[PDB]
DNA sequence: ACAACCTCCTTAGTACATGCAACCATTATCACCGCCAGAGGTAAAATAGTCAACACGCACGGTGTTAGATATTTATCCCTTGCGGTGATAGATT
């Protein structure tokens, strides 16, 4: 699919299909107000709009 | 009249900062032994008592029966799963 007829002016790019700009990571205690020997994952993701 | 100066004299004033680990010995040296103190000993009687006797009298614990609880069994019920149909989201615009 890289050996098709591409005119002198048809520019070419990779599979750009997703606009996310950060994904982070932390770990601290859960909210679960009584079941409290247990942790939570945190990931602080960030984009450009298009999806929160 | 003293002044400091030439030389090697000796004296002696100091030697940066933070922290952790380890355990606490060596001496010899007559203390004599005489006296007597209150002061050690203990017999006999105060400050008072033991524990064995024969009584007294009670608590506790183990054997027995009873009680009822619990953990099992059974079976019911609901809350949940996963997929699906199609939801008004996300957010761009009005």
């Amino acid at each position: 699919s890289e050996e098709d007829e591409r005119p002198i002016g048809r520019l070419l790019v990779d599979a750009c299909y997703s606009p996310v700009e950060r994904i982070a990571y932390n770990v601290e205690a859960a909210r679960v107000e009584q079941r409290t020997d247990l942790d939570k994952l945190v990931i602080e993701m960030e984009t450009n709009g298009t999806i929160d």
